[PDB]
């Protein structure tokens, strides 16, 4: 669909079998979700944002559905203020910006 | 234009008489720019993201040209790691997300 930006671009995602709300974020290289239990192995990682660096759990090759579009890729889990879908998954669902 | 997300969506902008590179960021409510000495009045503000908050100066009714499309609105100036064009200005150039 065509999503305008007068409101935050929030969508429903399905991950690890559960529904969550997340922000489509073209300024995020990577997808970062709030603390959650995810099955699978993970490794410690660091990511930086506007205010500094945080510690996250990096889960590779995770299935995630974004408005009924399937993606499989890296998901970082940590103390982000909001669930954000980054370019690593936006590219998989074919998202582009247009003006 | 159409902007794919394989790479960070960086574009040229014109602000306060100067040219800069900035990120088109649907996850940003507001527009945040690297330190610059813009004329006029401003108000202090704190904006938060991953890693915490930064202190910024809020300037009102600032004109920015984004790839030829003009916008007028609030601009926040502070020690951000990158120039970020947020939804408050993206809406004005009619930028949408499409997948
Ligand atoms: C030189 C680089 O240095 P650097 O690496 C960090 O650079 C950066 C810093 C910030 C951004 C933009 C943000 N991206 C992000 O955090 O993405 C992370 C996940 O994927 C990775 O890729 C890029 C970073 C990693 C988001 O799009 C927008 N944010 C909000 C969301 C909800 C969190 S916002 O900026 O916090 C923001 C903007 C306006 C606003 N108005 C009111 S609130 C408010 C909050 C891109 C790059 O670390 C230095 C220590």
């Amino acid at each position: 669909p065509q999503i305008t930006l007068w409101k935050r671009p929030l969508v429903t995602i399905k991950i690890g079998g559960q529904l969550k709300e997340a922000l489509l974020d073209t300024g995020a290289d990577d997808t970062v979700l709030e603390e959650m239990n995810l099955p699978g192995r993970w490794k410690p990682k660091m990511i930086g944002g506007i205010g500094g660096f945080i510690k996250v759990r990096q889960y590779d090759q995770i299935l995630i559905e974004i408005c009924g579009h399937k993606a499989i890729g890296t998901v970082l889990v940590g103390p982000t203020p909001v669930n954000i879908i980054g370019r690593n998954l936006l590219t998989q669902i074919g998202c582009t910006l247009n003006f």
